[PDB]
């Protein structure tokens, strides 16, 4: 029912993030079903490791172990859909991870995303706010 | 005999304005017959080229997945899990997730040589090929 992006994980995992407060409130009122991807978690590791350090990044690594967060391994076929999508959408600057995230959400029938800063909204999803 | 190609190399090769573009082209011309990369690397390469150059340059990187010459490894769930354990264990130096999966692919495939710059592969015990 909700897909979680790197931008959200990074805000939640970094108390110094400007959107940390918003992320915490959203996390408190999340639905029972919460999804993310291997690509997102990997990006989150890299971001937090660079910004906060190894210990903070390990927190991101541990999400893959969660019993209450569903971590989808993006298949080769979903990556292919994301690639074809990226090639078509030249109207805006989209990252590969975001493209795979969009493909996962489309496949799973999810429109609500836990995410910040606009890419998901532009691609037709809802960036949930309090 | 074989090489693994990192984002740092793809980005230099696919961007004529990259400071290492000339070096990349020379290395590309003297590469061995077996050339491998990964889905994570190609993805990271798209994002980097799309940001630095724009959509057209990035599309060139996307096409590498269509190559009959470059082997593109899709990192399996098992290999990713090894990469995560590796990341958690190796706190001696800042490593990215993509690098960790790259290292895991090279270990799996028995590859020692990487087309890469900036020394992360060297630090991890592989060889970054130089001209």
């Amino acid at each position: 029912s909700i897909f979680v992006d790197t931008s959200f994980w990074a805000a939640l995992g970094n108390a110094g993030d400007a959107r940390h407060g918003t992320a915490k409130r959203l996390w408190a009122s999340k639905p029972p079903v919460v999804m993310t991807s291997n690509h997102v978690l990997g990006e989150t590791w890299t971001l937090l490791n660079r910004r906060c350090g190894h210990r903070a990044a390990v927190a991101a690594a541990a999400i893959r172990l969660s019993t209450v967060v569903r971590v989808e391994h993006v298949t080769a076929d979903l990556e292919e859909q994301a690639w074809e999508w990226l090639v078509r959408h030249d109207e805006r600057e989209y990252s590969f991870v975001d493209a795979t995230s969009f493909a996962v959400m489309r496949k799973k029938g999810i429109q609500n995303a836990y995410a910040f800063d606009g890419d998901f909204s532009a691609a037709g999803f809802v960036e949930v706010r309090p």
